[PDB]
Formats: structure tokens, C-alpha cells, sequence
């Protein structure tokens, strides 16, 4: 019934606004729609497996905030099987390769693969991470598709089709689906395309024992029973003297303030009393979630790493189901496995498949890629489809199409009077990751924490020391690489 | 509580839903969210106006449901001022016409702008009405926005600031904003560009006389107490053998089937058990509706007319706070009024003004473009931002960003179950319009009608005999029209001959 702070959503965004306001004397309860906790991180657990994320899951350096967390309450992390050689499939064949970015040969698409990398962070270097509208460009680049966008940059085919396949894997949707400015600001909020892509000193580099879902599980052990499992939300009316929340299974609860730390467009789940301010009321009828399958093969062996192959495979062109691959063994060596998401069209066409039938595809697929017959013998299978969730509404995060972010981008975290906005879409670093997540609970919880108050305006925002268990290292270029011309640069000297 | 159907709105197309399935025997519930009916349509009364559209207004030639509903419903049409002469106001100045479309002096220019609506028509053939995403180059053009599109082809600034504004105009929204496969539909399923942007002979030569928020007003007279305003639907259940619908105020309603007569992307706003398919859970996500102020400016007398313009502008300029207006003077040539809309990210930036600001830089606006210092003397302001209807989300309608038309576009009026989906953008002719939300009723209904084994499978879609007080002259070419070159055409032909 009555609190300070009612919290809507329960995944790590949630989670972790809650405990902040918590652990300061605060009463709150979280209100979450679903029989379970985590949202877009989910830990499945059976013998077969034992545990496995087929939610969100890879960590990485520079998300200090979701290590830290994580740290505290209890859990380590394991890196990411890398130790071996990445593969690039392309027209049929595989390209063993060592590194981040997989090497190109011919001298022309040389110098176009390496111009359309740098332009993506030199754009970004023009983007700021807390207000991407304001950038200079913002207009333009809003106005642009990514297909635009690598239509005008990517002289050879190779590079279109190389970007296209890195919008797809990093967002989850179709170049010609998304902003250019949006995208931009997306990539450069993780870092730069570097530190998004990779494994090692990456995003991808670590994985949590036990899984990620044990965030939020161990956040809804510290706060009791004061997780509402089961309530989904329905109605907030601001009119009278404290904030009214009522639940789908008829509960009221009265607060001070709320926390909304559901995904933008599932605002549009709840009927507000006074109606929303108009930009809002529009803006979440404009920012769709993205579409993955999330697929996890197993065998009796990692067999791959007896080729000298690490288990990562990027997978050009249209036939492929999954384009991108990594190890998901744990640590010990065993429960070997594969990991790859079906992405974007690739996840609506193939969802009509049974799930047999999609093993089968992705079996077949990776004897190809790895080159073994050992791929075609798998002992177990896993999945999961984002898309056909009511409480998610995609995965992994929320995309601007064209036009958006510069229309209603200012208005993702502003309060709605006691309304305070979380969710890792209002993130200024790591957004979209469980990092952005942990980063966008606590401000808001510290944004109320202020308005009560308790603490200035200058620690709405707090900065975070470096975890030292997973240090980062600098992201470098080399000489040529900054100053090798483009195809059309090449083309002016001539 | 009990009934044989929910229909879940009381816009215009629930409510021509309901009255066919009350006519055909049937016991209906409509359940709508606001204290009144009608949805997009809104008809304001007071003393000043005496009545006035906010919302959906103009009917036209084709259009014949909405004209049949409403001639059913006692109401009657008369004829929006087209008698004296268009403006086109471009750069600053204004340029007096007759005809449907602007005029054009230059050469290079009129080739362009002929070129231009040409292939806005034949595009539009390769596109059936009831299944877009079936084109031959569906995938391409869905690809692709309109504003790609546009500078593809019109190689002069002049068609593509015409064009620019016909897209906003059309879909309150940007060029930018939108799928050129899914706006090339748009324009087609209401018979093409001559009839999309006419008056006369269009889809702007008609109102209803006193509104046509009459229109939900009457079939809720007809259907007494079975519509329940301010029941705002938050769940809907079809796990057990009758359909379980919730409202906001507590109330549970129990049918065999539902039709859903809200825009598609409101059907967020209700909690489904069991949880929608997949494809239908991501597309009502991907389907925001456009921005649009409408706001109408009082005056003592036509005064427009006395300079011979009939007082419709078309005004190209980023400063223009309206783009298009319209004489809205009663046919009785009393409550003299300038209609005008403010669209797309002008609806965003102007909403941040008052009332009379917004009133202030109207009257400016027409004053300059009509020469005219009596436009700087209005007598009464009325206006709407649907941008802030929560129980709308904007209008005219719904639009479909690039790429969301072949990935879900199937889907829009699948059943899932036995929810059935009505809507004006479920419909195949003038979805959008008011006669598309007839259109969709109708057929939804007698889907419902089919599955009931009440009608065989041939009597679902029903074509609509022609209005015998609103004919349709048809749509015609002249020769050169059809034959002169495009300006790349043009260049080819040249390059050719010099050989
Ligand atoms: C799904 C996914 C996948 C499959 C994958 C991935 C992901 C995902 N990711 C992402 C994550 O997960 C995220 O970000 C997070 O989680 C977020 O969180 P938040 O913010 O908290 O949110 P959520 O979770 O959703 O929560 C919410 C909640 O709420 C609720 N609700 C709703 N509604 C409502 C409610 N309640 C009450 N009421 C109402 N109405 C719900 O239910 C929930 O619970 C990720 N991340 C990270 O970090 N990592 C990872 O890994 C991930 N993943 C992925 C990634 C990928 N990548 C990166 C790609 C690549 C590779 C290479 C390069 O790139
Ligand atoms: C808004 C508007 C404006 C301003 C203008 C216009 C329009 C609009 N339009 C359109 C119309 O209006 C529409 O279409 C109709 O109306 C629709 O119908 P429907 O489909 O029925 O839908 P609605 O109305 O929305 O209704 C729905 C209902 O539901 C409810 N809900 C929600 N949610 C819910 C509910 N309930 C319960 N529960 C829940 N959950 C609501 O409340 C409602 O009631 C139009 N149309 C026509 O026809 N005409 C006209 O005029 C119009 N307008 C416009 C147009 C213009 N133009 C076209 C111009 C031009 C020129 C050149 C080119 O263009």
C-alpha cells in the first residue's frame, strides 16, 4: 500500500534504483509485470546446461558500474573464449584470422574498409553522449538511414555488406530501419567501434559464473518482499497529494515518487492521469525494440579449439541464419558450446520454423564454418525469441528510426512532475547494455534522492573508479590507418 | 457483461461495426475510453462557431460508405468554396491559380513537376490495395524513405519543395519519417494524386452540415445504452471459452468475439493473455501516428473572396507556421473562417507557444499571403493539437517508417484468436479517412458475421454501389501528359541526337 518510492519493472534497471534507495532509509517497493525478475537478463537452469543466459549476459571494460555492483553482490566474472583464431566466412569460405576486425587483401577495399571504420568514430567524435541532438550535424544525420549513410561512404561491397552486417549485430535491426545520427551516437556511447566489437578489451570480453540474471535475483533477495512478482502496472495518477499506482491484479500503491524502469515504448501499457505531455505521448508510439533470437548449440567437446579455432565466427550474407558466433563453454571446458543470435529479418523469417528445424539449419551452418562434421552431432539445444515478449518488447534495446532522437530525444529522461525516468535507453554510457542499465537506476534514484532534498544537485551524476578485476586497456590506431586516404581520396590524387 | 461482442472504441469505425451487428441481430457492447464518441472526429458547439470540425472533416467523389453511413444517419453535405482562385504562395510571393494543380512557366520545370505525380501514379499500380507489400520491388521501395525517393527524382528544387508538402500534407509527417513503399500505397488506395489532392472531384469538396461528429453521435442514439463511455479497455483474455474484456473503472465484459477498433499502435495500451503472436507484439510498436495542430481563424466576413481567392493557400516556406488552408465558412456564407493545418515537426515546435501567439502568427501569415490587412482582425480562434490525445496518439493516422510495411504489414488485420481488427488503417480504399474506418468496420463485423456461420466467405468484403449525390468524374490524362520526357529523359534524348 503506501511508500516513498514506487519502482515499475524489476530488471537491472529497476533493481538497482531500488537498492539505492534502499540502502539510504528509503521505503520502496518494485512493481514487476512478470513472474520473475531480470527483465532482459534471464538465467535458465538445468542439468543439461547447467546455467545459461539467454538474455543479456557479455561484460566488458569500462562498465565499472555493473561490476561493481555485481561485485558486491557476490558474483565474479570469466572471460570469454578468445585465446584462438576468429573466422570470417565470405562467399562460402573461411578466412582464419587473429584480432578484432578481420583483415581485407585487395588494396582497394583496403583502404575502404579502413575509411568506413574511422568516419563511424570520426562522426562520433562530434556526437555528445548526454545529448547526441545537439550535435552539429544533428539534422542531417537524423534525417539519413544507415543505408543511407553506407551507401554514400562504402565504395566495394565488401565494406556495405561488413557495416551492414555490424549495424545488425550491435542494434539488432536493418540498416535502412535506423537513424544515422542515432546509430552514430550509439556506437560512440560504448567507446567507439573498437571497444563495441570486441571481445578481448571489448564488450564481450566476460561473462558472469552463474549467470546475469543473478543481478537482479540477488537484489530481489536484499529488498524481500517488498518485489511485487506478478503486478503489472496499469495506471498512475498524479492528480492529488501523493502518486496513485494501480496494478492489472487490482493492487493500489501510494507514493511520493516513481520510477519508471520499463523500456519507453511500454509506457504505452500504462494509462496516466493528467494524459502525458504531448512529446512524450508521442514519443513512446516511436521507438520500437529491436528483433533477436538468442541460439545455444551444445556438444560433448569444444572441438573447434583442436582446429585452433577460438569459436567465433563472422558470418557474411544472406543465407547465413546467424551471423555472428562466440564460445559459450564455461570456464572449466565443459558444456561446450556455441552461442549465436539470428538477427533483425533473419529472426522474423525463421521464427516460423519449429525449433528442431532451426537446430538443424544452425548444426549445418557451423560444419561449414568450422569445418567439422563433429558440428552436425549436437547433445543439446537452446533458445530464446525476444520478440514474442509482452514485458520486453524486443531485444537487446530500443532503436531510432529516422527523424526521432532530434524530434523526442530531449524528452527520454525528463520528469513528468513525480515521474522519474530509468531503463538503460536513458543511459549516457554503455546504453542498451546491462551497464546503461545499473547507470540510468542510479540517477534517477539519486535524481528523487534531490528533489527530497537529501543530497545536492552535483551528485545526481556520479562518476565510477575503475573495477579492478577488469581493467581497460587504451583503444590505439596505427599511422596508416589515420592517414590512409579513402577510395574517393585515392581518387582525387588520380 | 454478457454480450456476443465487444467492440473495443467508439470512433467511427467501432461504432459502424456495432450498427451492423445490432442490424443484424446481434447483442453489442461498444467500449470507449472518453467521455464522448467519435475518436479523430470532433465536432466543437458553442455560440461563436456554432459548430466546427477539429478533427475529420472532408468527404468526396469515391468515397461512398462514409456517404451512405451518414445519408442513413439523416446528415447532408454541401460544397467547401472552390469558386475563385487557389494561392500558391512560394518565396515570399504569391501566385493566383485555377485547377487542381499549381501551374508551372518554366520548361524544364513543368517536365519535372508532370514527371513527378506521373510516377507517383504509376508506382502506385504496382502496388495492390490490399496487399502492399506484394509490389514487385516491395523490398526496395520499403527500403527506402519518401525523402530518398524524392531526390531521386525531381531534379529541380521546385518539384521537390511541392513534393515535400504534399507528403506532409497527406501523412503529417516528414518526408524523412516515412517508407515510400507504404506512402506510394497510401496515395494509390485513395484513388491516386489528382484525387488524393483535389477539392473538386477530390477528397476536400465536401462536409457534413453541423459535422460529422453527428455521425458517432446518431449510431450511439441508435444503439442506446450499449455504449459505455469512459470504459477505457486495459486487458482482454481469451484463455477460457468466453472472450473476457477489462476497463479501467473495474467493469468485466464477456463475448464470443471482439472487433478492435482503436489505431493499431493503442493497442499497447491493453494487456493481452494469452500474449499476442510475435509478429503482431513487434508491429504495434513500429506504427506511430503523425502531428498535426488544426486551427481554425475567425472573421467578420469572407473578405478573401471579395479579392477573388476562393482561400485556399498552398504555402511552401520553413517559416510558414501552415502549409495548406481552406475557406471553412458555413454554406450559409456566415462564420467566416480560414482552416489551416500545422504539420508534422511544426506541430512539435509551434505546440510550445500559447493560444494567441499561435493566433498572432496566423493572422500575419494570412495577411501577407492574401495581401490583405483585414486577416490581421479575427474575431475568434478555435484550434487542436492531437499530438496530446493520449486516447488518439496523433493524427490523421498512422504511418509506416521505412522497412516496417513487408516485415509487418501482413499482419495489420490478421484475427489473433477472436480479436478482429477494425480501424481506418485496416482498410484497402481512403484508409486514413473517415470512410476507412467505415470500410474496416463493416468488413470486421462481417468477419465476425462469417465465423458465426451467419454469412458464407464471399459476403466478408462488399463493394459499395456509387453515391448518386456525390458522382465521381474519373481521373484523365491529356496526351502530352502521358508522353513528355522526364528531365533525365530529356538529357538522353539530346545526348542521343548530338551523335
Ligand atoms: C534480450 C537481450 C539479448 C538476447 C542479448 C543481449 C541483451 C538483451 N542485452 C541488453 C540487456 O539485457 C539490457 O540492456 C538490460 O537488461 C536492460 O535492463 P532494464 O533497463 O532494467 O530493462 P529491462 O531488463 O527490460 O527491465 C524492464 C522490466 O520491466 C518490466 N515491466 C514492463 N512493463 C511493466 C513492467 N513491470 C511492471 N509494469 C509494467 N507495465 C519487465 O517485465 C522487466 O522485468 C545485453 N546487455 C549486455 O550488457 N550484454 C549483452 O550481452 C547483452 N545481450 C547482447 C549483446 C550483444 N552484442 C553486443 C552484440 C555484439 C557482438 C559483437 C559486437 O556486438
Ligand atoms: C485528427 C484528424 C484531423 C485533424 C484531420 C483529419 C482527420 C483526422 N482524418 C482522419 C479521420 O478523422 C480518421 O480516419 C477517423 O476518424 C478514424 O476513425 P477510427 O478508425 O474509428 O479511429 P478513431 O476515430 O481514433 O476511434 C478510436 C476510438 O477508440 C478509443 N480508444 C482508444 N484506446 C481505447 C479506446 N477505447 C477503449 N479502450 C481503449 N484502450 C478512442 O477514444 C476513440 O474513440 C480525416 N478523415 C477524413 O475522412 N476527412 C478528413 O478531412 C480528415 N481530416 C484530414 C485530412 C486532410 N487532408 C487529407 C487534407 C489534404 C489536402 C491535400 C492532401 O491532404
Amino acid at each position: 500500500n503506501k511508500c516513498d518510492v514506487v519502482v515499475v519493472g524489476g530488471g537491472i534497471s529497476g533493481m538497482a534504483a531500488a537498492k539505492l534507495l534502499h540502502d539510504s532509509g528509503l521505503n520502496v517497493v518494485v512493481l514487476e509485470a512478470r513472474d520473475r525478475v531480470g527483465g532482459r537478463t534471464y538465467t535458465l537452469r538445468n542439468q543439461k546446461v547447467k546455467y545459461v543466459d539467454l538474455g543479456g549476459s557479455y561484460v566488458g571494460p569500462t562498465q565499472n558500474r555493473i561490476l561493481r555492483l555485481a561485485k558486491e553482490l557476490g558474483l565474479e566474472t570469466y572471460k570469454v573464449n578468445e585465446v584462438e583464431r576468429l573466422i570470417h566466412h565470405v562467399k562460402g569460405k573461411s578466412y582464419p584470422f587473429r584480432g578484432p576486425f578481420p583483415p581485407v587483401w585487395n588494396p582497394i577495399t583496403y583502404l575502404d574498409h579502413n575509411n568506413f571504420w574511422r568516419t563511424m568514430d570520426d562522426m562520433g567524435r562530434e556526437i555528445p553522449s548526454d545529448a547526441p541532438w545537439k550535435a552539429p550535424l544533428a539534422e542531417e544525420w537524423d534525417n539519413m538511414t544507415m543505408k543511407e549513410l553506407l551507401d554514400k561512404l562504402c565504395w566495394t561491397e565488401s565494406a556495405k555488406q561488413l557495416a551492414t552486417l555490424f549495424v545488425n549485430l550491435c542494434v539488432t535491426a536493418e540498416t535502412h530501419e535506423v537513424s544515422a545520427l542515432w546509430f552514430l551516437w550509439y556506437v560512440k556511447q560504448c567507446g567507439g567501434t573498437t571497444r563495441i566489437i570486441s571481445t578481448t578489451n571489448g564488450g564481450q570480453e566476460r561473462k558472469f559464473v552463474g549467470g546475469s540474471g543473478q543481478v537482479s535475483e540477488r537484489i530481489m533477495d536484499l529488498l524481500g518482499d517488498r518485489v511485487k512478482l506478478e503486478r503489472p502496472v496499469i495506471y498512475i495518477d498524479q492528480t492529488r497529494e501523493n502518486v496513485l499506482v494501480e496494478t492489472l491484479n487490482h493492487e493500489m500503491y501510494e507514493a511520493k515518487y516513481v520510477i519508471s524502469a520499463i523500456p519507453p515504448t511500454l509506457g504505452m501499457k500504462i494509462h496516466f492521469n493528467p494524459p502525458l505531455p504531448m512529446m512524450r505521448n508521442q514519443m513512446i508510439t516511436r521507438v520500437p525494440l529491436g528483433s533477436v533470437i538468442k541460439c545455444i548449440v551444445y556438444y560433448k567437446e569444444p572441438f573447434w579449439r583442436k582446429k585452433d579455432y577460438c569459436g567465433t565466427m563472422i558470418i557474411d550474407g544472406e543465407e547465413a541464419p546467424v551471423a555472428y558466433t562466440l564460445d559459450d563453454t564455461k570456464p572449466e571446458g565443459n558444456y561446450a558450446a556455441i552461442m549465436g543470435f539470428i538477427l533483425a529479418h533473419k529472426a522474423r523469417k525463421l521464427a516460423r520454423l519449429t525449433k528442431e528445424e532451426r537446430l538443424k539449419k544452425l548444426c549445418e551452418l557451423y560444419a561449414k564454418v568450422l569445418g567439422s562434421l563433429e558440428a552436425l552431432e549436437p547433445v543439446h539445444y537452446e533458445e530464446k525469441n525476444w520478440c514474442e515478449e509482452q514485458y520486453s518488447g524486443g531485444c537487446y534495446t530500443t532503436y531510432f528510426p529516422p527523424g526521432i532522437l532530434t524530434q523526442y530525444g530531449r524528452v527520454l529522461r525528463q520528469p513528468v512532475d513525480r515521474i522519474y525516468f530509468a531503463g538503460t535507453e536513458t543511459a549516457t554510457h554503455w546504453s542498451g547494455y546491462m551497464e546503461g542499465a545499473v547507470e540510468a537506476g542510479e540517477r534517477a534514484a539519486r535524481e528523487i534522492l534531490h528533489a527530497m532534498g537529501k543530497i545536492p544537485e552535483d551528485e545526481i551524476w556520479q562518476s565510477e573508479p575503475e573495477s579492478v578485476d577488469v581493467p581497460a586497456q587504451p583503444i590505439t590506431t596505427t599511422f596508416l590507418e589515420r592517414h590512409l586516404p579513402s577510395v574517393p581520396g585515392l581518387l582525387r590524387l588520380i
